[PDB]
């Protein structure tokens, strides 16, 4: 029975990382077998240049750094499908969509370019997307100093994830992620044991292929 | 008067580096502005990853590995784009052929998937093929331990080149590679200055784009 491929995706400051860890925490409390992953994995040689650029520690050519991102989903390609073979379901901090979103911000990259590296990639069988007001996502304490962690890019990069939610191929689902920490919690964890429920029936398939 | 932009591609032990190496030299002293390039560029970060992947001193995962040759292009077009603006052409030993064809030799990457990292950068005036028989090629010595030193990878390689020469989009010239070295060399010379001197007409495009 396979394990679930389950994606948090969001603006900044939604809450994705709070939540997917408390995700996985529900799950196992509820006898699951689940494990939480992220993007990007700033461990791996990959994601050190990642988050070298992401701190503005270094600079790195826009495409270039695209593919890198792309690049550091596809390394885990082999464990991902690996887990969930073996039943475990897996909650992703960011996937291919926050890829997308974020290169698709910066002028002149189209959302086609932008998707392509990352086509065949294993779908996830759930896609949340917490969504909020930029407004009120300001309020949840100031921006850090990594790249992207300001107004304009992060409206634009929102204005994407629009547009990709577009594609009815994945099981998009949206959350309230304006309530306190618990409730959206208790949103997220009945969404993900249904998708659990029904992961079981279906072969995994390939992302925007 | 911009520079031209001048690939040379072809299979394992083709004469790419010699021939790339006496072209600069000729254009040079022909009072040519003319510098070498070559891909993998193995000395930046991305570089010396895809170097180690190459000596078999690492693995990386197949994807990974195509996106990272291909990030180690888009990190060079800043310095493409402006040294050919400034009249230099470029002499480039291997490009995006390269990159497409030795991952389309591997099982289940379709040519479509493996072109689209590459789409957009700066398209080649000139596309040098130095065609010679996989046996000749067997004849300049032996095989380097490298990865993708074998016949059966190479002979699957020069099948992708074929394909890819069907984009009759790229000025692709065949070039009889099995002659001597300062034959083949006069061959790709004269092809050259005749691409320098109708570059300075056209604007630089994009590659498969
Ligand atoms: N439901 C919530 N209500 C109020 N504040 C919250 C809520 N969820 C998270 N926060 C707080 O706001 C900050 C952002 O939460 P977090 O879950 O880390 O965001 P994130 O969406 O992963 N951000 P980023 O990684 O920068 O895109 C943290 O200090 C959280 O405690
Ligand atoms: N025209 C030629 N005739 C005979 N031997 C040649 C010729 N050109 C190159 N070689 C020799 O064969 C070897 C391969 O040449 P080289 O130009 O380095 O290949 P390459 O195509 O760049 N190979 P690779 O980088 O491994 O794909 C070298 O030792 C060259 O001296
Ligand atoms: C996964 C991923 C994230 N990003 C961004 C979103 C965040 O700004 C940043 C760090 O992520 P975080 O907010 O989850 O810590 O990286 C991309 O630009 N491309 C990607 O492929
Ligand atoms: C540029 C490039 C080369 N290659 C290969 C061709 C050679 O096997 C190898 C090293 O190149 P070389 O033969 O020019 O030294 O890298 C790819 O697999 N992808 C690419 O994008
Ligand atoms: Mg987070
Ligand atoms: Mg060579
Ligand atoms: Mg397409």
């Amino acid at each position: 029975r396979r394990g679930a491929l389950i994606v948090l995706e969001g603006v900044d400051r939604a809450g994705k990382s709070t939540q997917s860890r408390k995700l996985v925490e529900a799950l196992c409390a509820a006898g699951h077998r689940a494990e939480l992953l992220r993007f990007p994995e700033r461990s791996t040689e990959i994601g050190k240049l990642l988050s070298s650029y992401l701190q503005k520690k270094s600079d790195v050519e826009d495409h270039s750094v695209h593919l890198l991102f792309s690049a550091n989903r596809w390394e885990q390609v082999p464990l991902i499908k690996e887990k969930l073979s073996q039943g475990v379901t897996l909650v992703v901090d960011r996937y291919a969509f926050s890829g997308v979103a974020y290169t698709g911000a910066k002028e002149n990259f189209s959302l086609d370019w932008c998707k392509q590296p990352d086509v065949g990639l294993p779908k996830p069988d759930l896609v949340l997307f917490l969504q909020l007001q930029l407004a009120d996502a300001a309020k949840r304490g100031a921006f850090g100093h990594e790249r992207y962690e300001n107004g304009a890019f992060q409206e634009r990069a929102l204005r994407c994830f629009h547009q990709l939610m577009k594609d009815t191929t994945l099981n998009w689902k949206m959350v309230d992620a304006s309530k306190s920490i618990e409730a959206v919690h208790e949103d997220i964890r009945v969404l993900s044991e249904d998708a659990i429920a029904t992961a079981t029936e279906k072969p995994l398939k390939e992302l925007w292929k």
